[PDB]
């Protein structure tokens, strides 16, 4: 049976799914690790013991235990990212979409979802890539990991809760792919891992981490970097804010053992309830429990590794969205609302920049402002709003990416950089949000291909042409078969990704990023 | 006799001069102070004892003792500002151009030449305002003062050499005007003082200085401000760099008395020879001996006075030139030459900015650079050159003026601000220098009126219309009789001054000056 597959972990039964006038097979819910429940909570991932029967992979599995959004109940735009299956601590599983008839050795793609490391799901409608596997003819794999304290609590030193376990799940899922993806038709030596936000930062974290580079070939990073300010905390910070969690749930903090035990006694939702209370400051685009530069998963500091080319060298295709910051300002800054032009005032603006560069001192905040302010019309509300939408993206996404790009592209074997700036015609979010964080994925996963979803023809055509870029690159190591230029430390070329005739530019946000990537940091140290 | 005049200091014989197809009288060389020679050197100005005969004022007098330029021998563009009469320590005199027939009470104008306080002359061809008095029908007065150490050596405490004596000469010349300008037809209650560079900074220094505000009515400041970085030094700096002068001429520095005496023994040219050796750093647009915030001529710090409206409140008309910095870069920065496009390299540029903001630390120099650098084409030589021509002007002229403007225009009775940006058609300097420091004066003095000087008709028309602005303002307190808007702390309007139909703008170099006037200073203190 085309749906019956024999893995190194046991036989597994798949299911036939319809895909744009055709059909293919999907093996949903396959388990790659032991349930991270109970005493194992906070512990590193555990390999999944073999099953002596036939595992049923016809239905998506539970979503991990995570903070669910309720700022816009009903509203699809928000609920569209919320978990869509019974959340549970038993969540480490993976789904595989295999073409039909089943291949013998085709390009494999492994997807790592985002969520600020505090949220995420592999079972999201937008992540349903039966279209990618289908259209592009690849074997799409959707790994899943532990987000939240459940998978990032960093009580460094302790072995019961060392941190980064969530990245470890990611890794134990890439091994499984490396070990059995052949029995599914995939080619274990041509496996591309691609992700968004925290998933894009995880991708590159696997390029840096010595223990996982050998587990994949090339990578695609979307709106994320490992050297992103919110992508990691120190072992001290993780420690300090891990204790603050015990303190919040009234735990015993006499010693790690007591704490860890206590935290392991609290139900999941109790941890979730006081999760955000441990952050060091009032901030925008900052999350509680994220990877720690522990010295193991990460030999040394990220920068120093990017400086010594101490990272996996291969091909990488990456980029950013035109309007990243939007989502975090509407959700955190004062003066923003889902149902207005949210034109901001010098005040609200000045107050937002403090929420954006939280680690900045007053001289710093000054630099930022003077930098993103049209002093010829400093009262423009639409300007104050947009310039604020630029500080959130620039500082948290584009600039940290452009530094990892320039550093990688000096040891890597090839780099392709894009700037996606097309506003889905059916977006529901207020126009003032522009090309929003995470709204390229739908083009990447070919949702514009399914009619009922309301997309122009021009749009379905971008998805189709973007999907081939991703897929062609994943298989050949180059997006091309009209040409998307190679990014070089010399002519830093990149292109635009939208329904208009390909246009090639060069040096994505140089200026703003020279300030973020070079000036600000310096200043903030002198001062 | 229309040329025979009786002043409070004695009878004086003038001379008839031809002015554009007509004639008027000029009383040149009238003395307003006692020869500042010998033991009086460095001492404050001394009133000129009365003369028991008829003083001959038919010929320009000596130019003060000053550093003469020899970087472009022959070349008019440079020699045009050099002294044109036997330099001498006996130089405190004034020249008066009176219309003919002689008025009974007309608007008076007193001109204070520039020179970085180290140079200057009242007898310069460009300063020959027989055209202003003529055309505009005013009584033009050309005061003269002591420049150099000869008139600015600041051994504060000492009474033999207290400093600012040069400003004191300026003052003793304004008194004389206030006391006898009536006998020349002038109106002592409608006397405007106007100047360029150091002369524009002196103008406003007389607005701040309590002891001179009552000596004039309104003021015109051109390319200068009292709060200009090179316009003054502290009493410590003047002291320290005054001693360094003795040290340079091998004087005894056991005590003030010895030093002062010694300095008083050296011939003038010996002082001049080692003059520039006392500056604290390698710099551009910085001069040795300039006014000191001594606590007498200046009650307190300049800023604090501009903050407490502790200054003469009246009308003021002022402005800046499109390309100020030019002259100082060609004369001091590496990569510049009188006979080339002087396109600069990131290097030469980076090295020039250090010459421009000499008091800046490395974090500062960084801020400046990042601020005046197109990181999208950081190698543009024409850009590197111009952006460097902007840092010299911005930081040394426009910005310090725009801060004194905004501060004054909050206690003053009216403010008119211009931006002169027309390149004389007959300029000899390399085009890369644009609208150069001090090249508006010729329009202000109506040189475009004399044919033989080669000027378009469009040009003679600007001079004529600019002269009326100056004169009409000097008499009415308003430049107008098509309208030049009043500068207000609200809509900071100003206009352009060139042969094209008047255009009104608003907020001269806000952005760049928010950095110079606000950010940089802050940073440079935090750091
Ligand atoms: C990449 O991983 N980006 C993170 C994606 C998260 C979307 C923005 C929402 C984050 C802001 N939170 C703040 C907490 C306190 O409340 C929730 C509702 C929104
Ligand atoms: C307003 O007062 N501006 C000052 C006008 C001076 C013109 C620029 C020349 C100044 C630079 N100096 C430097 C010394 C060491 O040599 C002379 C030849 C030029």
């Amino acid at each position: 049976s085309e749906l019956l597959v024999n893995t190194k972990s046991g036989k597994v039964m798949g299911t036939r799914v319809p895909v744009l006038s055709s059909h293919i097979s999907a093996f949903l819910g396959i388990p790659f690790a032991e349930p991270p429940v109970g005493n194992m909570r906070f512990r590193r991932p555990e390999p999944k013991k073999p099953w002596s029967g036939v595992w049923n992979a016809s239905t998506y599995p539970n979503n991990c235990q995570q903070y669910v959004d309720e700022q816009f109940p009903g509203f699809s735009g928000s609920e569209m990212w919320n978990p869509n299956r019974e959340m549970s601590e038993d969540c480490l599983y993976l789904n595989i979409w295999v073409p039909s008839p089943r291949p013998k050795s085709t390009t494999v793609m492994v997807w790592i979802y985002g969520g600020g490391f505090y949220s995420g799901s592999s079972t999201l409608d937008v992540y349903n890539g039966k279209y990618l596997a289908y259209t592009e003819e690849v074997v799409l794999v959707s790994l899943s990991y532990r987000v939240g304290a459940f998978g990032f609590l960093a009580l460094h030193g302790s072995q019961e809760a060392p941190g980064n376990v969530g990245l470890l799940d990611q890794r134990m899922a890439l091994q499984w792919v490396h070990d059995n993806i052949q029995f599914f038709g995939g080619d274990p030596k041509t496996v591309t891992i691609f992700g968004e936000s925290a998933g894009g930062a995880s991708v590159g974290m696997h390029i840096l981490s010595p223990g996982s580079r050998d587990l994949f070939r090339r990578a695609i990073l979307q709106s994320g970097s490992p050297n992103c300010p919110w992508a990691s905390v120190s072992v001290a910070e993780g420690r300090r804010r891990a204790v603050e969690l015990g303190r919040n749930l009234n735990c015993n903090l006499n010693s790690d053992e007591e704490l860890i035990h206590c935290l392991r006694e609290k139900k999941p939702q109790e941890l979730i309830d006081v999760e955000w209370n441990v952050l060091p400051f009032d901030s925008i685009f900052r999350f509680s429990f994220v990877p720690v530069i522990d010295g193991e998963f990460f030999p040394t500091s990220l920068e120093s590794m990017l400086n010594s080319g101490n990272f996996k060298k291969t091909q990488i295709l990456l980029g950013v969205n035109k309007d990243e910051g939007s989502f975090f300002l509407l959700y955190g800054a004062p003066g923003f609302s889902k149902d207005s032009e949210s034109k901001i005032s010098r005040e609200d603006f000045m107050s937002g920049v403090k929420l954006s560069v939280p680690h900045a001192n007053d001289l710093g905040l000054d630099a930022v402002t003077l930098q993103y302010t049209d002093w010829m019309d400093d009262n423009n509300g639409i300007k104050n709003r947009d310039g604020l939408d630029d500080i959130v993206g620039d500082h948290n996404v584009i600039c940290p990416l452009m530094h990892f790009v320039n550093k990688y592209t000096k040891f890597g074997n090839g780099t392709y950089l894009y700037f996606f700036n097309h506003r889905a015609s059916n977006l529901v979010w207020p126009e003032w949000m522009g090309v929003i964080h995470g709204y390229e994925i739908e083009f990447v996963f070919g949702l514009p291909l399914v009619k009922e979803l309301n997309y122009t023809a021009e749009e379905e055509a971008l998805s189709r042409r973007i999907m081939h870029y991703w897929a062609t690159f994943a298989k050949t190591g180059n997006p091309n078969e009209s040409k998307w230029p190679l990014f070089t430390t010399k002519e830093q070329k990149f292109i635009d990704l939208n329904t208009e005739p390909m246009k090639v530019h060069q040096r994505l946000r140089v200026q703003m990023c020279v300030f973020w990537n070079q000036f600000l940091p310096k200043l903030l140290n002198a001062t």
